[PDB]
């Protein structure tokens, strides 16, 4: 309704990069969990971009 897609697009992108930096410093157990959340976050960002 408010059409502020860029504001939430940037918040999700900041969360994506935050999870990207935590991914390289992550143990093997939580690493698959982080990858599983990045694929979902890419879906959220792809929808907002479209």
């Amino acid at each position: 309704q408010t059409n502020q897609f860029s504001k939430y697009w940037k918040e999700v992108d900041m969360k994506i990069k935050g999870l990207l930096d935590k991914l390289n410093k992550s143990s093997d157990n939580v690493k698959k969990k982080i990858e599983a959340l990045l694929v979902e976050y890419l879906h959220f960002n792809n929808v907002i971009g479209q």
